[PDB]
């Protein structure tokens, strides 16, 4: 419909920890915006099944966070593997953005990209090599005019779709508050 090579692919992952070689993806969500950050479509929100032995690698922060959000129960119930999650996400993205054109967009998105390289390389390959990291702008704002940051707050629920929605809202806030373009 509004298929364009200027559209942006936003992605957030939840994981069993911080180390791609050790840990696993347990949730993925994607959103497509246009170049002006208008949300065009939300993609599959997928709790990815992992066996107990992988969930058992989670530290206290991960265990309490992902249990209290209901994600662990959804992971245990899920019948969707990483490959099926890739397939579903690619089938969605191909309707909105061409392959290789959108940077990866989100908060500290380098960490997510590391997990994509290791666990979902077919999905990583869909992104342009660049990064649109909203936390880059957060950090520069904290240093150049930190009082701006008191005007925006995040819930930070670690539900992947809600957090990527917050990432977009954060960048929308920055465009009005710290940008002049
Ligand atoms: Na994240």
């Amino acid at each position: 419909m509004s298929f364009s090579d200027q559209n942006l692919i936003w992605i957030d992952l939840e994981m069993t920890g911080l180390d791609p070689e050790m840990h696993k993806i347990i949730e993925m969500a994607t959103i497509v915006t246009d170049s002006e950050l208008n949300i065009l479509a939300e993609g599959p929100v997928i709790a990815i099944h992992q066996p107990e032995s992988e969930l058992a690698k989670m530290d206290e922060w991960c265990t309490t966070t992902h249990t209290a959000s209901g994600l662990v129960a959804r992971v245990r119930q899920s019948q969707v593997s990483e490959e099926e999650a890739i397939d579903q996400t690619l089938a969605f993205l191909k309707q909105w953005v061409p392959e290789g054109k959108s940077p990866i967009c989100g908060n500290s998105i380098g960490q997510d990209r590391r997990f994509l390289y290791k666990h979902m390389p077919r999905l990583e390959a869909y992104f342009h090599y660049r990064y649109i990291d909203v936390s880059t702008i957060k950090e520069l704002t904290r240093r150049w005019q930190p009082e701006v940051l008191k005007e925006f707050s995040k819930t930070g629920s670690h539900l992947a779709l809600d957090d990527i929605r917050e990432s977009i809202a954060e960048l929308q806030f920055y465009r009005k508050a710290v940008f002049k373009i």
